[PDB]
């Protein structure tokens, strides 16, 4: 590595130290020790471990604070990944391999609310890489654009439920692109976390959104992964939403190759999204419980969830709606992430109906 990087290094690592009350995972782990063995690396790509934390560096506030530019860097670097992905998934040890993709029996998961008074709506949203594409650090704008064609052709394929069209974000009218962020469709345009990683150069080139007509099925192209394979819908039927995921992801692999780990599962560009990649939500009002946040965060944290915001992770919560997850995704199978889920959010319905 140059000395410029390893300048910035040093002087990163500085600033996370100093940063008293920073709470990000890449500040937890990157000691001394592991930043010494790892500083001077670099990946087959010319990735450094500048660009693996300088969103996290750049970032104070960030939960995790890591990216990686390209797949060998989560082994090159793994002395930082392996402790993060242990952390955040709730363990997963050096020795721990992400199970074969298994999206269980379909026909146990239920309907969340069916009186319909908490849940507003439900999605699954899974995450793949191309096979012979790095992540975005790495991509050149010309690869965006023979990334964005071959999924949208490709998904031209889609048939019945899922057929639909590919709405390239290049040319998409301001009005159209902001009702389709306000309406929880599509991607948010200048997250911070993801610009000072150097995920979004040559935007909007090469990005956009594929749906159907319905809004029910919808693929992101080129955000924070090369695709998000979207379901939702309004209400708590998770079974019908999770069935559709499952048929059109299905499907799709059988036509693109994507990035799969003997480890850690389908590869993706945060250590979030590893391994199943799934992130199973629901918008629901909570009323009672979410009236001491504290309480709202600390009863979802028991049951492996996370709370965001109505308009995504880094916001507010408007109206009372807020966005509840399983927070884990590798070494997990698909249908245990989204038991994780279900489960969480069958019973905080329960202890909101109980609650004074
Ligand atoms: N259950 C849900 N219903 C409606 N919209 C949802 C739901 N869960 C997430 N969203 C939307 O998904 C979008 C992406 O949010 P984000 O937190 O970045 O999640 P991800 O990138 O994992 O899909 C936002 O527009 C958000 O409002
Ligand atoms: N979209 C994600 N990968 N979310 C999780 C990480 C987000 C951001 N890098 C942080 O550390 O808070
Ligand atoms: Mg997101």
């Amino acid at each position: 590595v140059d000395q410029a990087t390893l300048d910035k290094l040093e002087a990163g690592f500085k600033k996370l130290q100093e940063a008293s009350d920073c709470k990000s995972l890449l500040k937890k782990h990157l000691t001394k020790d592991v930043f010494d063995s790892i500083k001077n690396k670099k990946t087959g790509m010319g990735a450094t471990l500048l660009d693996v934390i300088q969103s996290g560096v750049e970032n104070l506030d960030s939960g995790v604070g890591i990216y990686a530019p390209d797949a060998e860097s989560y082994r090159t670097f793994g002395p930082l990944f392996d402790p993060i992905i242990d952390d955040y998934h709730g363990g997963f040890k050096l020795t721990d391999k992400h199970p074969p993709k298994q999206w269980g029996d379909i026909n146990t998961l239920v309907g969340l609310d069916p009186a319909g008074q908490f849940i507003i709506s439900t999605r699954v949203r899974c995450g793949r890489s191309l096979q012979g594409y790095p992540f975005n650090p790495c991509l050149t704008a010309e690869q965006y654009k023979e990334m964005e064609e071959k999924v949208s052709s490709t998904l031209s394929s889609m048939e019945d439920e899922l057929k639909g069209t590919y709405y390239p974000l290049t040319g998409m009218s301001k009005a159209t692109q902001q009702q389709l962020i306000d309406d929880h469709f599509l991607f948010k345009e200048g997250d911070r976390f993801l610009q000072t990683a150097n995920a979004c150069r040559y935007w909007p080139t090469g990005r956009g959104i594929f749906h159907n007509d319905a809004k029910t099925f919808l693929v992101w192209v080129n955000e924070e992964d090369h695709l998000r394979i979207i379901s939702m819908q309004k209400g708590g039927d998770l079974k019908t939403v999770y069935k559709r995921l499952v048929t059109a992801v299905d499907n799709i692999e059988s036509k693109l190759p994507f990035s799969h780990d003997d480890r850690f599962g389908f590869l993706t560009f945060c250590p979030t999204n590893l391994g199943t990649t799934m992130r199973a939500s629901v918008h629901i009002q909570l009323p009672k419980l979410a009236k001491d946040r504290k309480v709202l965060e600390d009863i979802a944290s028991k049951f492996n969830l996370q709370v965001r915001g109505t308009r995504g992770e880094h916001t507010e919560s408007e109206g009372g709606v807020y966005d509840i997850s399983n927070k884990r995704r590798l070494g997990l199978t698909e249908y245990q992430a989204v038991r994780e889920m279900q489960d969480g959010i069958l019973e905080m319905i329960k202890m909101e109906k109980a609650a004074a």
